[PDB]
């Protein structure tokens, strides 16, 4: 049960060691400053993902009236966001919405991200310095998930400013350190949701055929199926749940990519791995810093711990997945190996719906680069921060074309 410190630095660039000490030594224990028992073995972070007894709301926990209070700019967000509803509105809410996530569905983006992955790569690849986050990863996300709502590209920083703040604000009071000042990101939480305000009114306006907001808002209008509250807190926590993300995806990519030689030239060789690759870097090295929580519902005992009704859990992923008796060889990254068994998408009924999404966009991004800059050296270590829920890639500095 020794030391978790998953705020040090260091950790955020390297968190493997600590958390395998933790994951050898036991399958759960209490993280005092996190006010939460941790679950650091894949079967048992994978059962707490189907198990009906640990709930997603944040109602359930016991500082609910706590957290609800902070950022009340979010409060609606979190009542009638996915996290928030009851499972049978939870259920009815994805049930509309997914379609509009599938491999098929989101393949329509492809030439709009390519032209984004284009433009970055034209605008920036001449001078000394190329930085993957700032100059590529960071400029990816908002215009495919703007795209798919049918928003200017003019919007985009708004949007990615809104989405990210959003994400943090969200942390505040339920996660420990939340890395960014309150007044900075509720004025960013309020300019994006009053911009969001304003595309649904536009396209209520002007409807459009075979479109996600159209068929939500017409979803909406009819008998009970949607709620405007239900709507507009869906739309924000896609545009928060994608954006950070998906940047951490593709900058971990490039850089595993250029750490693994030997990873690199095998999908040099067979592009058509770029896919499993791509499953295979956050099963490898997650992005996520602790992971992600649940709040029991009823007191139980649960590997040699008596958890009480209202207390949070966090689930370990980073630690999950390098579960040796799960994944061969856990400590490898292997592009070949049969990565099914991750859950860095989650699993059952809040299993990630923008999947699809996030391998379009990062397949698009990490292949571009690879293939337009195939000699592309590391510059230098990157620099990791300190976001609450990600080891967050603050910059990765790279030589396309070197001497
Ligand atoms: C590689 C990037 C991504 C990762 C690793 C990821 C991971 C996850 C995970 C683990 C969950 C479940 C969390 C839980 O059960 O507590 C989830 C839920 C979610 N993700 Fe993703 N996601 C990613 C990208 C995206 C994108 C691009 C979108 C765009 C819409 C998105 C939207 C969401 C939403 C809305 C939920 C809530 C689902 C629900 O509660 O029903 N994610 N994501
Ligand atoms: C990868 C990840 C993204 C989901 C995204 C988010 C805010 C989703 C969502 C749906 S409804 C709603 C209000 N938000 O959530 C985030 O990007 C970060 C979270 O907002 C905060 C609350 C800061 C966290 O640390 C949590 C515990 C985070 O690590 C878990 C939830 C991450 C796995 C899911």
């Amino acid at each position: 049960a020794f030391d978790f410190k998953p705020f040090a630095p260091g950790y955020a660039e390297d968190p493997f060691p600590a958390i395998e000490r933790l994951r050898e030594a036991t399958p759960i224990f209490y993280w005092d400053e996190g006010r939460s028992w941790v679950l650091t073995r894949y079967h048992d972070v994978s059962a707490v993902f189907r198990d009906e007894r640990f709930a997603v709301s944040r109602e359930e926990w016991e500082s609910s009236a706590e957290y609800s209070s902070a950022i009340p700019e979010l409060s609606d967000m979190k009542k009638y966001g996915l996290f928030g509803l009851p499972p049978e509105d939870h259920a009815r809410v994805r049930k509309l919405v997914n379609p509009s996530f599938t491999s098929r569905a989101i393949d329509l983006l492809r030439a709009e991200i390519q032209r984004t992955v284009d433009q970055l790569l034209d605008a920036r690849s001449g001078q000394e310095e190329f930085d993957v986050v700032r100059d590529y990863a960071e400029g990816i996300p908002m215009r495919a998930i703007s795209a798919l709502l049918k928003v200017p590209a003019e919007c985009d920083e708004k949007f990615r400013r809104f989405g990210s703040a959003t994400a943090r604000a969200l942390g505040v009071g339920l996660v420990p350190r939340v890395d960014e000042e309150t007044k900075t990101l509720v004025a960013s939480v309020t300019e994006g949701l009053a911009l969001l305000h304003g595309v649904l009114d536009e396209r209520r306006r002007n409807p459009l055929e075979n479109d996600v907001l159209t068929m939500l808002l017409q979803a909406e209008a009819d008998g009970s199926r949607l709620s405007t509250k239900e709507l507009v807190a869906l739309v924000g926590a896609i545009i928060a749940a994608g954006t950070d993300t998906t940047i951490y995806l593709i900058a971990f990519a490039v850089l595993n990519l250029l750490r693994s030689p030997e990873a690199l030239e095998l999908v040099k060789a067979e592009p058509g791995l770029m896919r499993n690759a791509l499953d295979e870097v956050l099963r490898f090295e997650n992005i996520l810093r602790i992971g992600t929580v649940r709040f029991a519902r009823q007191d139980l005992e649960y590997c040699g711990a008596s958890i009480k009704k209202g207390e949070m859990v966090f689930l370990l992923i980073p630690s999950a997945l390098r579960d040796g008796t799960v994944f061969s060889r856990p400590d490898v990254f292997d592009v070949r190996r049969d990565t099914s068994a991750s859950l860095a998408y989650g699993r059952g009924p809040h299993v990630c719906p923008g999947v699809s999404l996030a391998r379009l966009e990062a397949e698009i991004a990490v292949g571009t680069i690879f293939r337009r800059f195939p000699e592309m050296k590391l510059k230098e270590t990157p620099v990791f921060g300190y976001h609450p829920a990600f080891r967050n890639i603050e910059s990765l500095n790279v030589i396309l074309k070197p001497s």
